[PDB]
């Protein structure tokens, strides 16, 4: 699955996620997000499990984006943490978590949640 | 916050986290897990706002953990969003999430949620 | 938006959520899921703003389904909180927590989260 | 456990939670948030597990408030998905989702997500 997840990814909401599954579980990469306080591109760093079972369950994988580049700082990070499934209509399921950075008075408001599901086309 | 960020810290489950924080906004490291289907350590990844607002505002980061290592292959992958709080009881206050590899119709079971608090001591 | 919400309701799962929504916020109800461990109908309650903003925005919501009725119990609760936005494809949008009762040491593998987007069709 | 969760609970941040449990599930009360935009109590319901197991394993339960009552409207809803432990320290461990009405648009950024710890004392 090095070979299934390496490439271009797209969300529901326009969002660009480029990445490089390295053979020891490392994921790199880049992400152009078409919402929120973001501009151009951002480095993204994550994990893969290398060797998924092979009952038809997907591949776990997560990775973080920190919403900082030459452009934009908002300051605030985002992980995903989610599948890979395989196949003629593959997707890479998630769930994540948008941390901004607040007062520790303040910090019950720091994290938003959703989910976003990407796919090879869009 | 470099400096704050890159050392050892332990969460309230006995768990240990070992990290350097880049100066262009990585996190690298390793992750030794006191709870669940975890032995020895797994590599870390992950991203920080590495210019943070200066109004006592905390360090917006993420990171993953695919739990694969040579010992276990546990088929899942956590991530940690939330923010790094400097000072005489410095923190790393996050949520997180943790994904397992599940078939498609299983999804809906597939991503637990929860909350670590990292310190200095312990 | 009372009669907008009062209904029956459907989920991607094939879940049927069937619900009146009282004059004053309450939402009282009956819940049917097509997933997991769950056979026939479960009681809800929960809450809506009665007076949301009229700028195009939904309406803030949450209800609670303890998993216990005369056929089942299945030691756990989901909770769902979301936003009704109305019209000729009127949606629930939600994302929820389901918690297992777990002893105190297992506490961090307690909860799931994910996401259920509720139709009046299928 | 009626009998256990019936009462007033304190969390971390000061908020006030006064409920009744019912024979049959249900829990019926009222909040009072020292957070946030909130003001004087408001409405919760919410459900939970009457027949818990009896291995030392929590009793699962939800609610769900909605932010409006007569001196405030902040066109939001929370819901606390947790579990009641019982004995001389008497916890009840929540995770929660708080959304708030936005334009369908803005959806992604709709919902908060974050923790509260209840006791019987503070």
């Amino acid at each position: 699955d090095e070979a299934g997840i390496t490439g271009t990814w797209y969300n529901q909401l326009g969002s660009t996620f480029i990445v490089t599954a390295g053979a020891d579980g490392a994921l790199t990469g880049t992400y152009e997000s078409a919402a929120g306080k973001a501009e151009s591109r951002y480095v993204l760093t994550g994990r893969y499990d290398s060797a998924p079972a092979t009952d038809g369950s997907g591949t776990a994988l997560g990775w973080t984006v920190a919403w900082k580049n030459n452009y934009r700082n908002a300051h605030s990070a985002t992980t995903w943490s989610g599948q890979y499934v395989g196949g003629a209509e593959a997707r890479i399921n998630t769930q994540w978590l948008l941390t901004s950075g607040q007062t520790e008075a303040n910090g019950w408001r720091s994290t938003l949640v959703g989910h976003d599901t990407f796919t090879k086309v869009k």
